[PDB]
């Protein structure tokens, strides 16, 4: 009859580096002091996010609009990284691409102007007390309608022949689709990969089939594989407690770290309607799906290898913390039926699991500890559920 998993604590997979979202005080309202400590706070009520990502402005007279919150977010013990839209306008030329005209790119003669832009960005924050973690050459160069356009070989170029001039870990390219085509000549080239710190990836739209990336296993030794934006399953508005729609976004973040191998996921707007803070700054159900990893899953954390679909609409993944060899595991039961699993751990000494839960009628609520058999945890999934054992 039941269903079994095993959690290999022995076959580590990628350390964590952590879950985060999006401030941009330009676009939108900035966070306010309330809001950046239920953002990076991991107390009660507080979603333990530990990753903040922000804009460079095109315009620096913008820039200290950006450093409240990041010296904040970085106070409360996370890393802040920072993507570019555009370059200055005195670097951007137009071009008609796939029939459309006016469309923007950064002059082929302007590529070391636009890395003192970005060294200037980063002085200037290292100034403020934000010391960022990496900066990205372009955000989505490859869905840049509204924005600047590179091609695969501009943004090789670029990799390979002036980013080692950056005062920081580069981050590319931030394809909106992990679109490998981006990033495949960076990876093949031994100076652009070289010049590379962190493998940047969006995925609106990514099929699970399009997360796993051979070439970076092959050729990513040293580097981070970070999933720098997302929502998931829309940006409806008033759409953040929406119930069962909220599972999408646990389901898109297991299926980022079991089966992207990502160390790093990160939403779009923190605090919008749509996103995991809404506007009143409480915690939707979209923020508890994320929680159910971010408050639990700390940096440093690694990925070990889980059954990770033990039975139909149950997804498994589990964390190891190297201090102690206890173990983190997020399950997330997606059926209208209760499902109940055999979790097989060998050769852990643990022999108490405690549980949080949400479901469309409670939010990280404590239910009754699990005690081990010997080293097997059996365990009952409520319908529509996620549940992280620690």
């Amino acid at each position: 009859h039941m269903a079994s998993a095993t959690i290999n604590l022995s076959a580590e997979k990628q350390v964590i580096r952590g879950f985060g979202g999006m401030n941009h005080p330009v676009w939108i309202s900035d966070l306010t002091p309330q809001q950046r400590d239920t953002a990076f706070g991991n107390g009660e009520g507080q979603l333990g996010f530990t990753i903040l990502r922000i804009h460079v402005d095109e315009n620096r007279n913008n820039w200290s609009k950006e450093v409240a919150t990041a010296r904040r977010a970085i106070e409360l013990g996370a890393i802040v990284s920072a993507s570019p839209w555009n370059p200055p306008s005195n670097m951007v030329e137009t071009f008609t691409r796939n029939g459309v005209p006016n469309q923007k790119r950064l002059r082929y003669d302007k590529y070391g102007d636009y890395v003192q832009h970005l060294n200037d960005f980063v002085a200037y924050m290292k100034s403020n007390g934000v010391d960022l973690y990496a900066i990205s050459v372009q955000n989505e160069p490859d869905y840049a309608h509204e924005w600047t356009w590179w091609t695969p070989q501009e943004m090789l170029r670029f990799m390979r022949d002036y980013a080692g001039q950056i005062n920081c870990r580069v981050m590319a390219p931030e394809s909106f689709q992990y679109l490998k085509n981006m990033s495949d000549p960076i990876l093949n080239d031994p100076q652009a990969l070289a010049n590379l710190d962190i493998l940047g990836a969006h995925f609106y739209g990514t099929t699970v089939n399009n997360m796993p990336y051979p070439l970076f296993e092959q050729k990513g030794a040293g580097k981070e594989l970070w999933m720098t934006e997302v929502y998931v399953p829309n940006s409806d508005s008033n759409s953040a407690d929406r119930w069962p729609e909220a599972l999408e976004v646990a389901h898109n973040m297991h299926n980022a770290l079991v089966e992207g191998n990502f160390q790093a996921y990160v939403w779009w707007y923190i605090r919008r309607s749509y996103g995991p803070m809404k506007e009143d700054g409480t915690i939707s159900k979209r923020g508890y799906m994320m929680a159910h990893y971010s408050k639990f899953v700390r940096p440093g954390y690694v990925r070990v290898d889980a059954t990770k679909n033990p039975t139909y609409n149950v997804y498994l993944s589990a964390c190891k913390n190297k201090k102690d060899n206890s173990v983190v595991a997020v399950v997330i039961n997606k059926s209208t039926e209760a499902k109940t699993i055999n979790i097989s751990v060998p050769g852990t000494s643990i022999r108490k699991w405690e549980r949080y839960v949400t479901t469309g009628s409670k939010n990280l609520r404590k239910e009754s500890d699990i005690n081990a058999s010997g080293t097997t945890f059996q365990v009952t999934l409520e319908p529509q559920s996620v549940t992280t054992f620690v």
